[PDB]
Formats: structure tokens, sequence, C-alpha cells
């Protein structure tokens, strides 16, 4: 089942094992996908505590499969081609001027969900950095994720720069260097790009460290 399976709104589960210099974290999410429109609505609970990073640097390694492809760029989407049997994606990600993420998932379907299971560990972050010391404002600017096909793993690969505001008006750069391999035996894409623009907020209800996030995602460049 290639896309049929992202016909109307699909139920999403996400769970990410962390550890960032040693201080280990748990994240658990839940909530809804509708990539007929592009759009994602999630909220993310910290079940360890308070995390021992900020939670936007961790938006981008919390399901790509959710991207609106036009109808003219169908062709190009590997991520939900590679469904249901899913897709391992792997990053490394670095700070500029600070540490670095490693991050492996394994994204597929369990039932009606599409689940993103993900083992980070960070390395190198300076206590007094921008990370450690939590100085980035909570929210989300948008950015072009560029993708090109990986024919020899069957997959593709993809770069892309987050800029982080920070406290002071400055911003924090995250260079995003990505690998995506099929986990069975998909839709190989011409180069192009992912339009992404994302808001961090809050559920007033909720009493644990949490985020709610609502993202909007389209492809383009063809
Ligand atoms: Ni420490």
């Amino acid at each position: 089942k290639g896309e049929e399976l992202f016909t109307g709104v699909v139920p999403i589960l996400i769970e990410l094992d962390g550890d960032v210099n040693g201080h280990k974290f748990f994240v658990r999410g839940e909530g809804e996908g509708d990539a007929t429109i592009g759009k994602l609505s999630l909220k993310f609970i910290a079940t360890t505590g308070k995390l021992p990073v900020p939670w936007p640097t961790l938006v981008t390694t919390l399901v790509q499969a959710f991207s609106r492809y036009p109808d003219h760029m169908k062709r190009h989407d590997f991520f939900k081609s590679a469904m249901p049997e899913g897709y391992v994606q792997e990053r490394t990600i670095y700070f500029k001027d600070d540490g670095t993420y490693k991050t492996r998932a394994e994204v597929k379907f369990h039932g009606d969900h599409l689940v993103n299971r993900i083992e980070l560990k960070g390395i190198d972050f300076k206590e007094d950095g921008n990370i450690l010391g939590h100085k980035l404002e909570y929210n989300f600017n948008s950015h072009k994720v560029y993708i090109t096909a990986d024919k020899q793993n069957n997959g593709i690969k993809a770069n892309f720069t987050i800029r982080h505001n920070v406290e002071d008006g400055s911003v924090q750069l995250a260079d995003h260097y990505q690998q995506n391999t099929p986990i069975g035996d998909v839709d190989l894409p011409d180069d192009h790009y992912l339009s992404t623009q994302t808001i961090l907020s809050k559920d007033l209800n909720e009493k644990r460290d949490h985020m709610v996030l609502l993202e909007y995602v389209t492809a383009a460049g063809i």
C-alpha cells in the first residue's frame, strides 16, 4: 500500500529515547496528520520530568510522510511509498559552536497508526552554550529541506539548516545531515525541497513538561 495509507486523518504515536551529555530523558507524543493538506497536530510529554535540553532542539527529530506532495510531484514522495513497512531515518545535527546530535529512527505503520520510534545521542555540548543553558526562544522558524535520491541505498539524503532564535536576538544554527533507507523492498525522487512552517505552544491544562506542535509542510521545486 503506497500513499493509499494517507487518505484522510492518520493518528500518530512518537517515542524518543534520549541521552545528551549523559542526561537521559524520554519523550512520548500523540496526535494526528493529514497529508492531503500537509498538516500535523501533536502533543509531546517528557515522562522523565524536565528536559535537559530545550524543546525546540528536538522538533526536527520528533514524520515527513505527512508532507503534502502536490499532484505533479507525487512520483517523488519517497516517504509514503516506503509505507507500510516504513523507513529508517538517520541524522547527524551539528549545532554551530556547540554539540552534536546523532539520531536513528524507525518510521512505520502499526495498525492504523503511523509510529516514529527514535534513539538520540547528544555529545560535546557546552554548559554555558545556548542548548544546555536554555537560551533558545520557544518558537520555530520556517525552513527548506533539500532532498535528493540515494540510489545505492534505495532511498534519499537531505540537508538543511535550522535557525533557532536565541534570547539575546542572535540565531543558533543547527546543520542537519539526513539519510533515509526503506525497511522493506519505492519512489525515488528528483531533487526537490520541503517548505516547512511550525508553531510551538502549550496545553494550559497540562501539568507535565510538554510541547504542543502545529506543522504545515508542502513539497515544491519541480
Ligand atoms: Ni551534566
